[PDB]
């Protein structure tokens, strides 16, 4: 191996009871809520295409210009209490939130910076209220974090000169500060996830990712930390140069997610993917005719995807101006909600299960060694195959909702045929396997 100081942290997965809870949330809600939400991707009467939340690169609008947004601060529909029930009533065990994202502005009152919920006509702690109310429903918080700030005049992109060091320190410094804040302010933080990290800036100071990650979890007992955050002494990122994976879980599969037949290497971490509603959208943007907008099942099974590789799904969502959810939003997280409500303990505290994907959907794993069958696509031959690893034999069928028993047929060796329910349930739905070793 080549040696390095700031690589890889532990060994394999951490089994702390914390990291165990982080796991066994399984599902999350992502919130994109900043300065961004006020011109919902237009400026100056131009609709731009591009993410919403990079609107400041997309209409290049100056530093300054952009932060004025702040003076329109003013949500006057938010309510924590609300978010909160419409969080629990999706089915989400803990919400990503961002306290800063790349343009700056603070959902929380920093004392680091001008630019605040603070210095705003509504003037309260947003991120303080959301963690109370998210809290109070037993929902864990989380805290996105980007790294990249377009509104400090310290950050660079690169270091070119003595410059650049001199302020790309103090920037570190800034960060730092920042980081103590949130978790002293708010010490319910379950996570920081990092972003904004891949300028050449911050790979070339690995050493302040490894000082990152070391002086939150000495802040915060039991703190999760990101693969996106570090660097290591060369450069490399999310994996060290010895094919480490550095943090407490990998966070690379945004928008994307691993093949359930060729990237099986992911069950060997713990990992949590993000994604958004529309194509490429995290922040509001008023006009989702501009995408193709992913349907409530199209949404259900990614997470499954997830949970049945080992994995996370964090589903986004893009607040309102006013404070209000879009009707886009609160359908899906309606819909997610009653799936969850009937299936969900095939999803909660569930994990790989080790079979062979078949074409019928994908297998989760439960705690007491439970397999469930998650079924999207119905096969015409009524007969839903199922393939057994060496050595595991299924003594019997059930379907979840109802408690019947389905049919199983051997049909070659550690192969069966179980059967579809007599009655077509009309939605992806889910068969109980008991099995045997
Ligand atoms: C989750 C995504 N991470 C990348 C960032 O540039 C996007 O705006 C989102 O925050």
């Amino acid at each position: 191996e080549i040696p390095l100081k700031y690589g890889a942290t532990n060994e394999g997965k951490r089994q702390d009871p914390a990291m165990q809870k982080f796991r066994d949330n399984r599902l999350g809600a992502f919130i994109h809520w900043g300065l961004y939400a006020i011109p919902g991707g237009e400026w100056n009467g131009k609709v731009y295409g591009g993410a919403a939340e990079w609107l400041k690169s997309w209409a290049k609008v100056p530093a300054d210009e952009w932060l004025k947004l702040m003076d329109q601060w003013n949500p006057t529909k938010f309510d924590a209490k609300k978010w909160a029930k419409m969080a629990k009533e999706m089915g989400t065990k803990y919400v990503k939130i961002t306290t800063k994202h790349h343009e700056g502005f603070c959902l929380w009152p920093s004392k680091y910076t001008k630019y605040t919920v603070a210095n705003t006509p509504y003037k309260r702690d947003i991120l303080g209220e959301l963690v109370k109310a998210y809290n109070d429903e037993g929902i864990d918080v989380h805290f996105y974090f980007s790294v990249m700030d377009w509104s400090n005049p310290d950050y660079r992109y690169d270091i070119k000169s003595k410059e650049d060091s001199i302020a790309f320190s103090r920037f570190l410094e800034f960060t730092d500060n920042q980081l103590k804040e949130l978790a002293t302010r708010y010490p319910t933080v379950k996570d920081f996830w990092f972003d904004g990290t891949w300028d050449a800036s911050v790979k070339k100071n690995g050493w302040w990712t490894a000082h990152a990650e070391q002086m939150l979890k000495e802040l915060v007992p039991g703190v999760a930390i990101n693969s996106r955050l570090r660097a290591d002494d060369k450069g490399k990122r999310h994996f060290d140069s010895n094919g480490r994976l550095m943090g407490d879980y990998e966070s690379g599969y945004e928008r994307r997610l691993p093949d359930p037949v060729k990237d099986l290497k992911v069950t060997q971490w713990d990992w949590e993917a993000c994604m958004t509603i529309p194509e490429n959208q995290w922040g509001y943007h008023k006009d989702w005719s501009l995408s193709y907008v992913k349907t409530p099942i199209e949404v259900i099974d990614r997470i499954v995807h997830a949970v049945s590789m080992g994995g996370n799904m964090v589903v986004n969502f893009g607040p309102q101006a006013d404070g209000d959810f879009r009707p886009e939003e609160k359908a899906m997280a309606t819909a997610i909600g009653k799936w969850m409500n009937r299936y969900g303990k095939a999803v909660y505290a569930c994990d790989y299960a080790g079979f062979e994907k078949q074409d019928w959907g994908y297998y989760t794993r439960g705690k007491n060694d439970e397999v469930y069958m998650v079924v999207f696509n119905q096969p015409y031959s009524e007969r839903l195959i199922v393939k057994t690893p060496k050595g595991i034999t299924v003594e019997k069928a059930t379907l979840l909702t109802t408690g019947e028993d389905i049919t199983v047929v051997e049909t070659t060796r550690n192969e069966y045929n179980v059967s579809v329910p007599k009655k077509n349930p009309g939605e992806p739905y889910v068969i109980q396997l008991k099995v045997r070793a």
